């Protein structure tokens, strides 16, 4: 007589992966509850009416992974193009090859450097701190790319994105970018990469297309959990919303970063001649500019119009939507207290916590999907199928 | 009682395509005669013993095509990697993004140019001649990329490759390179591109693997045609050797360009950090340098050794192997006389002429394969199957 076998809070890639796996592999009924008027979370996309160009409404999303299982899993719901993401950096009125590589070095220092000459120069300029003993973002970056490059391509950019002292930011944030001594300027270094052939929304709709999956939009979990859970007493709950918001900020508010976007349809065919242009200087407010027509070069759009998007970073207010965890020393101490409360909620009320917002972690699409598969394999499936305790 | 149904002179991509199609689609026996001690022509490759790195013995060969039929045809004999060829240009001790694009323009002129600002600058600097009215290479290049770029990236390079006045060289030679106003630096602009997964030699061996195809190496056609053709009187002949050499240079010698190579195994892991580096300046003898480890970035070779190859251009002597047709006005006049003789040989002795050497034409791998398929479909197959006259 139980209506649902599982509750899922959030229709992001983590939530949809969980819902899809439980519904199709266990033949169970899943209710997905979404606060927003649309599914997919921040991966939600829409076609711009004038051009037909797919616009990433919540910031550019580029898919990439070296996990074969994840790669094989996502291909069940969408095809991928042969797109290879590349980023250019604007500094002092000049566009630079990016990231760290022979192109960047040769441009910034005025002459060509062999792979060995480049390693030497950097080694010299990284002498202050070694890579292994780097506590924070600043120590890590300087140890990897040297100081003169750090000031001209990291200092200003980091200040605009976090508004937090780099000595207080995690070192893992900078290791997201590949450190290279070749002319290769692929922004990612994963085995598999590409954009959804028919868009992200179509991809996300396929994952929730199963008839055993019900998605209720414009619905807040905390407004309806009092009535739904009695309808299905034994049904566990997978929560992917903000971790601190779940406990009503009892111990305090975790530091988040949010983003403002500026979408504009220009009466020209090409604005910058590339997909993403980073702006490292402080004389400009936005961190970077996206031109979505270059996301799909295999497609042919009108050559008299183009759609660009400028990106702005600031602290996430109470009514803002959290995009990036800050993870300072104070933030991590607060996180540990919420992790304890979360661990108690699992034992007391069968509530699991996952996703970027649910765990306060810097998660990409492929990392959240992989994390969702792990939670399913090791936690959810043994419980829903064999009755194994959730923790 | 006829031993062979077809004679093929040359085991290049043109010759092997012809042989493979006739043998498998018509169930006919084909004799392939090769002057060299190996098959594949200039596409022949070998693994360097110290590293295991595939070396293109007769110059770097990059496959690319927009022809779906050709693409589907070649995949029957080999797989292709996701390799995308890119070339960098060395000038005045600095490495430049190549070819014509926003990267090159921004580097050479000292500041960033928008796609519109770039079109303006070039337009100004191309004012002398318009693209449509370009008679030769020099007029075509200047009309496309402007003069200051022409002198710094085309003048010196063209002088080293052809040693012929650019006003006397074909305009089609420069249109091989994509003219761009974006940051895209893909050297080719075809739909399909990649390198043979298991090497070129394995690819070529598969095309001639059929039991109805016999390949005789170290055999010159003109030494054995007197005895072979009586053995198979009705068998046509597909000749892919030098057109003028076939008629013993009766009307004169066509102008060809040959190449000398300098292969070296260096005691370092990386020489230039990219596959191909062009040298546009005259203060260096070689036209470009290839580093073959970057041809296959999906592979992992030893990091203490690397194999490079320097390329030198000069006029093809009598004992040299012709690589590039010069095609001056005098050359084309001589070609017209050989085309008439060739047309007579087809009527009198059933001898077809194809390939880069057989037609004195600037042919790529995909263009020769496509040309071979056309000759098969429209000429050879109707003759060998229905008895239709060859011309
Ligand atoms: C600006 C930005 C850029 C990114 N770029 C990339 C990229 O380039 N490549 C890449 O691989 N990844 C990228 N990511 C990461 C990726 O978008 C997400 O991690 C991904 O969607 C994974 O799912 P998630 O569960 O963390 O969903 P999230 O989208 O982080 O959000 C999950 C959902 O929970 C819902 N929710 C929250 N609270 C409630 C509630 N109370 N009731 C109901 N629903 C609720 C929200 O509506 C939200 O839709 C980016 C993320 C951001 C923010
Ligand atoms: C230096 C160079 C670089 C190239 N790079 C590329 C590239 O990057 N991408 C691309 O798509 N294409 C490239 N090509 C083109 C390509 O290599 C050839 O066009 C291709 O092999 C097509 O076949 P072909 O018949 O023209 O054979 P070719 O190799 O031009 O030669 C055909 C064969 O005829 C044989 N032969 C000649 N005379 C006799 C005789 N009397 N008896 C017996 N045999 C004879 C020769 O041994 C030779 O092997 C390049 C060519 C050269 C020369
Ligand atoms: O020019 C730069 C670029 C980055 N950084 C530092 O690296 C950190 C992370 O860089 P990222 O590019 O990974 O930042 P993200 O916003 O998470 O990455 C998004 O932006 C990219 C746009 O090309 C991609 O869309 C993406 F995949 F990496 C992203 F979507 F997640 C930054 O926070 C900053 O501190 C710099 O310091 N300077
Ligand atoms: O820097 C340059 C480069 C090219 N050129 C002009 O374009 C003409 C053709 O350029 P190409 O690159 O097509 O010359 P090719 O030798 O036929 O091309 C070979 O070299 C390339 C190496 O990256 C590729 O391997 C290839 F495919 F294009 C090639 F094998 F055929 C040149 O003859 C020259 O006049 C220049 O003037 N300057």
């Amino acid at each position: 007589t139980a209506r649902f076998d599982l509750f899922v809070v959030g229709s992001g890639f983590f939530g949809l992966t969980i819902a899809e796996r439980v519904a199709t592999q266990l033949d169970k009924r899943v209710l997905v509850l979404e606060r927003r008027p649309h599914i997919g979370g921040n991966a939600y996309s829409e076609a711009e009416p004038q051009t037909g160009i797919e616009v990433h409404k919540y910031g550019a999303h580029l898919f990439h992974t070296s996990n074969k299982r994840v790669w094989d899993y996502v291909r069940q719901f969408t095809d991928f193009t042969d797109y290879r993401h590349r980023v250019f950096a604007m500094h002092n009125g000049q566009a630079y090859q990016f990231p760290m590589g022979l192109g960047l070095v040769s441009q910034f220092f005025g002459k060509y450097f062999t792979p060995e000459q480049a390693r030497q120069l950097i080694a010299e300029q990284a002498a202050e701190i070694d890579t292994a003993d780097a506590q924070n973002l600043e120590e890590k970056a300087i140890s990897l790319i040297g100081r003169p490059l750090y000031e001209a391509f990291v200092k200003g950019y980091t200040a605009k994105q976090w508004q937090t002292d780099p000595k207080e930011l995690p070192a893992a944030n900078i290791t997201r970018l590949p450190v290279r001594y070749t002319f290769d300027n692929r922004y990612f270094s994963d085995t598999y990469e590409g954009l959804p052939t028919d868009g992200y929304t179509a991809w996300l709709q396929n994952m929730a297309a199963d008839h055993r999956i019900e998605v209720r939009l414009n619905t807040d979990w905390f407004d309806v959990r009092g009535q739904l859970r009695p309808g299905s007493p034994a049904a566990p709950v997978v929560y992917t919303g903000p971790l601190d918001r779940y406990f009503d900020y009892a111990e305090g508010r975790l530091g988040w970063r949010t983003l403002d976007f500026e979408v504009e349809v220009l009466p020209i065919g090409d604005f910058q001649g590339t997909a993403v242009m980073n702006y490292n200087d402080l004389d400009v407010p936005y961190t970077r500019i996206h031109e979505f027509r270059h996301f799909h070069p295999e497609r042919d759009y009108r050559t008299d119009k183009t759609v660009i998007m400028r990106e702005y970073s600031r602290f996430a207010e109470d009514d803002d939507e959290p995009y990036y965890p800050i993870n300072t020393e104070a933030d991590r101490a607060l996180l540990a207290t919420y992790r304890a409360r979360a661990k108690s909620e699992t034992a007391s009320s069968k509530v699991l916590f996952g996703g970027r917002l649910g765990t306060y972690q810097y998660l990409d699409m492929h990392m959240a999907i992989a994390s969702a598969l792990n939670m399913y394999d090791n936690v959810l499936a043994p419980h829903l199928r064999d009755g194994v305790p959730l923790l």
